[PDB]
């Protein structure tokens, strides 16, 4: 009978408990071959040789075009619209008119009035509903992320979109192109020869090396893939699979899983109206140890998860007066946390204990998530909460567990924290979780990009 | 340049050397979704609810019709012909002329002159081999199992195949039927009613529990899931993924994945001509700790894997003379090896030790196969080779890590051997394989299908 989000939940009971109940199961990297050779190897391969990563099948694209779409974008978005120009992609980041983080993902400026926006879904629908509902003279096209489980289904999108990345991957980019391609600023885009296509680039990176996002129609796919695995062999250069693939942010740092803050608010209420019941923010889950009855006790600002340096007060968006209210000194910081691998070992050791009531969560590798918004209470010595972790797994790279969180600015690095692993009373009705109790593990506070730290 | 394996063969050195350091990959379970829910809960529901086993992608199905059908699979098999009518399936088991087993598989007889192949390549391969040329009068399709890495391409089989099991399997399947459905002998088909199909049946079991191998032509399948599905809620049942799926033999007792023994001998020569260079048996993958440099230490003959009762001397077929003369009460038996838990938490616990110089071989769970054929020693006290173990992983019904495998005879149930995990000096080329140190893993002798065992 409900078919938007408001309905859902003025028939769910409590918004924090039908969250972290929902029956939607794991949030799944869709289509792309789970692995190629092993995951291992692949997180190896992006630190040591070269990798292709297959991003076409797991973030939602809208494509944006018309009169109004730098307007609309620049209602919705933090980040300063002054002198963008075609050929320079932004991390689109909308807070609600509370200040706090919806979603994020790359909006790229492909030319005079035409964008597109990459990423997932919560960010993607706040745009359409601004579009539609706020007068904006703007057309959009919608191409959902993959479906989850496609079971043997055929699966089209608009478009390809690759990265290859590595200490290598610059080496194969040349390779490919023919020649001495010219590395731009991070984010901005260009193009280059693959196979005798022009193909546009986005300048990018990782682990120190530069690296290339690239695109083009979706019936080019093969004949770009091919060409990419033929030329860089001679480097060593690999396909990951979507085993691997998400576990490179726990490296990166970036934290995908904000939990979009649109539960709450009578200004938000007109887009809960908007919001199906099917959507990602009805229909989602949210795992982890943190317990709050207040669904707002789950939202993050922009300060908090590293995306301050984006907010510029040069412009009109939504939520700047909140925005403009908050210290940006005192909010809690983005950090990686480095699990201690006695615990970690401890946790394992739980699934071989025949005589014991219960083990400890299971811990996936090299990700370990088991719902697609992720909160994990990060405790200090005495016990109090003083932080949220929402992304964890492992590199096979530094051989440990990790995960990304948020925590009290004061904290410095080098300290050991405690994250709270498993959900209270045996775990909650989530389809991916099994019964289980829950462990204190050791956690040390480290840089974001992750980078070993002395405890 | 090689067309077929004889050719791979006399260009590729060592056989074993090329089958050990294959580039092949994992051997893949298909297209069906990793996880429904999660494998933990998935491998709990066959043994104490119920579950879907969707079996329509991971084997080869052979369509034999005609004249010569049960000629073709009375000279090639070990079992016995005698009275076998439309409605009787069989578990057909070729061997060679030098007694050693090819493969195996699920032989249906559906009506006069009319019979279905349902199990991995090689056994296939040699049905095929004889009806080409042998000078059968026989019809075949050959419906090959799934792309590995579909990647968003469509995929399509003749027929679907589940199997409904678990404790309350019976019970789903009577809803599903609109009332009582006899329970026939083992094997033996019949037909039930789902959602106004009338769909044969094949009559299994698993865990003490009576099932139902149900298939129908591809086109009815999502029809037929999903009236299995909303029939089984009341029940508990749950579909169960592939990553889940394949570690059920690991309970259930049969071993999968025997090497085709068909790469020495001069008789099989022809066959070596026909087979392609790119079969399962030229371009597949030999994984695990038992070194020998003659291929023919990697044969098994049925006594040795538990089809001895299935031999029966009332026909003529290939390798009979070779099968007669042996002793069958010397062979090597085929048993479970229940492994030691500290030495699974010792494994694990290596992959977060930020410090040592090398890590034991990565484990997955619930599958820990890292090729399509799988052979590690299993050693005594003294360190003599005892046994061969060919099919690993674990299982969360049990907490314990489990095999298959075949040894010395005499050995009793009780003791404890050790399985050698993990491959030579660093590890094998396989992409499948991380560089890792080997461990001498404890294993006790356990009963085929597993059941506890004191030590
Ligand atoms: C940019 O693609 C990614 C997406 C996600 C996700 O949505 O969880 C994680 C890691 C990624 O690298
Ligand atoms: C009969 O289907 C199965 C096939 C395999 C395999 O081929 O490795 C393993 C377990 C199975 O249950």
């Amino acid at each position: 009978a409900p078919t938007n989000l408001e309905q859902v939940l003025a028939a769910g009971g409590n918004t924090v408990e039908m969250l972290r109940n929902s029956q939607i199961g794991a949030y799944v990297y869709p289509v792309v071959a789970p692995e190629f050779s092993n995951w291992r190897t692949e997180q190896w391969a992006w630190r040591n040789s070269a990798v292709l990563f297959d991003q076409t099948h797991h973030m939602v694209d809208l494509y944006i075009r018309g009169k109004d779409a730098l307007k609309l974008l620049s209602d919705t978005m933090i980040n300063s619209p002054k002198g963008w120009e075609p050929n320079k992609a932004k991390q689109y980041v909308p807070v609600t008119p509370y200040g706090h983080v919806i979603g994020d993902g790359i909006i790229f400026y492909l030319a005079e009035e035409e964008f597109v926006y990459v990423g997932r879904a919560p960010a993607a629908n706040w745009l359409m509903y601004h579009a539609q509902t706020g007068g904006y003279n703007v057309d959009i096209v919608h191409d959902d992320r993959s479906p989850s489980r496609p079971m043997g289904k055929p699966v089209q999108r608009i478009s390809w979109r690759f990265q290859i990345q590595g200490p290598k991957a610059w080496d194969v980019i040349e390779k490919l192109h023919g020649g001495t391609l010219e590395k731009l600023k991070f984010f901005n885009m260009a193009e280059m020869n693959i196979a005798g296509m022009k193909i546009r680039t986005l300048r990018h990176g990782m682990a120190g090396a530069p690296g290339l996002e690239i695109w083009g129609p979706y019936e080019t796919q093969e004949k770009a893939r091919n060409a990419i695995l033929e030329a860089g062999k001679e480097f060593g250069l690999i396909p990951v699979g979507s085993r691997a693939y998400p576990s490179n942010t726990l490296e990166s740092g970036w934290i995908p899983s904000p939990l979009p803050a649109i539960y709450t608010g009578d200004k938000l209420k007109a887009y809960r109206e908007w919001l199906p019941a099917n959507s990602y923010e009805a229909s989602g889950a949210i795992g982890g140890s943190f317990v709050s009855s207040n669904i707002e006790d789950y939202y993050v600002n922009p300060y908090e998860i590293g995306y301050g340096p984006f907010v510029k007060f040069d412009h009109d968006f939504i939520g700047r007066d909140a925005l403009e209210a908050i210290d940006p000194a005192t909010q809690r910081k983005k950090v990686t946390l480095a699990w201690n691998g006695d615990d970690m070992a401890k946790i394992y050791a739980s699934l071989f204990d025949t005589e014991a009531d219960a083990h400890y969560k299971f811990f996936d590798l090299p990700l370990a998530n088991y719902a697609n918004t992720n909160a994990d209470a990060v405790l200090d010595a005495a016990g109090n909460v003083v932080g949220m972790s929402m992304f964890t797994g492992y590199s096979y790279n530094e051989k440990r567990a990790l995960s990304l969180a948020t925590i009290d600015h004061e904290i410095p690095v080098g300290t050991e924290l405690t994250v709270l692993w498993g959900e209270e009373n045996g775990g909650t009705r989530k389809t991916t979780v099994e019964p289980h109790k829950q462990m204190a593990v050791r956690a040390v506070v480290s840089p974001v990009p992750y980078s070993v730290t002395a405890r």
